[PDB]
Protein backbone atom coordinates (compact mmCIF):
# COMPACT_ATOMS: atom_id res chain seq x y z
CA UNK A 1 0.00 0.00 0.00
CA UNK A 2 3.29 2.25 0.58
CA UNK A 3 4.33 2.28 -2.76
CA UNK A 4 1.21 3.02 -4.18
CA UNK A 5 1.20 5.79 -1.81
CA UNK A 6 4.61 7.09 -3.04
CA UNK A 7 3.29 6.52 -7.00
CA UNK A 8 0.28 8.57 -6.06
CA UNK A 9 3.31 11.44 -4.77
CA UNK A 10 5.49 11.57 -7.94
CA UNK A 11 1.81 11.74 -10.54
CA UNK A 12 0.97 15.05 -8.30
CA UNK A 13 4.12 16.09 -8.38
CA UNK A 14 4.69 15.45 -12.16
CA UNK A 15 1.42 16.35 -12.61
CA UNK A 16 1.84 19.99 -11.07
CA UNK A 17 4.45 21.19 -13.15
CA UNK A 18 2.46 20.01 -16.50
CA UNK A 19 -0.20 21.86 -15.47
CA UNK A 20 2.63 24.64 -15.14
CA UNK A 21 4.06 24.10 -18.58
CA UNK A 22 0.31 24.14 -20.30
CA UNK A 23 -0.51 27.63 -18.77
CA UNK A 24 2.76 28.97 -19.93
CA UNK A 25 2.47 27.68 -23.77
CA UNK A 26 -1.24 29.41 -23.36
CA UNK A 27 -0.07 32.90 -23.50
CA UNK A 28 2.15 32.92 -26.35
CA UNK A 29 0.36 29.87 -28.41
CA UNK A 30 -2.83 29.76 -30.33
CA UNK A 31 -6.31 31.40 -29.12
CA UNK A 32 -4.61 34.47 -27.26
CA UNK A 33 -5.06 37.65 -29.73
CA UNK A 34 -1.42 37.74 -31.39
CA UNK A 35 -2.25 38.38 -34.86
CA UNK A 36 -4.37 37.42 -37.86
CA UNK A 37 -4.24 33.71 -38.57
CA UNK A 38 -7.36 33.86 -41.23
CA UNK A 39 -9.60 30.63 -40.36
CA UNK A 40 -6.52 28.24 -39.29
CA UNK A 41 -7.07 28.99 -35.70
CA UNK A 42 -9.09 25.99 -35.33
CA UNK A 43 -6.68 23.61 -35.96
CA UNK A 44 -4.41 24.42 -33.41
CA UNK A 45 -7.36 25.29 -30.87
CA UNK A 46 -8.57 21.61 -31.72
CA UNK A 47 -5.41 20.14 -30.79
CA UNK A 48 -5.38 22.58 -27.51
Amino acid sequence: QAIYLKELKQSIKDFTNQVSIFRRDYEKNGPMVEGISPAEAMERLRRF
